[PDB]
């Protein structure tokens, strides 16, 4: 069963202070970007992309850095008042063709900026 899981809370950091937002999954296939997003709507901005390889035209090929292969957890150095709001860690499929299609999501993670 593939879930995104990612803490249920609001973390709260002064301005200036940096924090981690975590996020795990359960198993990495089918193939495909983590990538995560602040706020709401199609226009939900973009942050940070976990891309990996570019599959399907390689299918063989995966991170070698990380402590843990689960882990899609993003450092916020410095948080400002404008990255206040809901994270989300979303997982796609990387079709054939673009764009990337998404399958999971974690339930988001609030950064409140004091």
């Amino acid at each position: 069963e593939l879930k995104v899981t990612q803490p249920e809370k609001s973390v709260s950091v002064a301005a200036g202070d940096s924090t981690v937002l975590n996020c795990t999954l359960t198993s990495l296939l089918p193939v495909g970007p983590i990538k995560w997003y602040r706020g709401v709507g199609q226009s939900r901005l973009l942050i940070y992309s976990f891309t990996g390889e570019h599959f399907p035209r390689v299918t063989n090929v995966s991170d070698a850095t990380k402590r843990n292969n689960m882990d899609f957890s993003i450092r916020i150095s410095n948080v400002t008042p404008e990255d206040a709001g809901t994270y989300y860690c979303v997982k796609f499929q990387k079709g054939p063709s673009e764009p990337d299609t998404e399958i999971q999501s974690g339930g988001g993670t609030e950064v409140y900026v004091l």
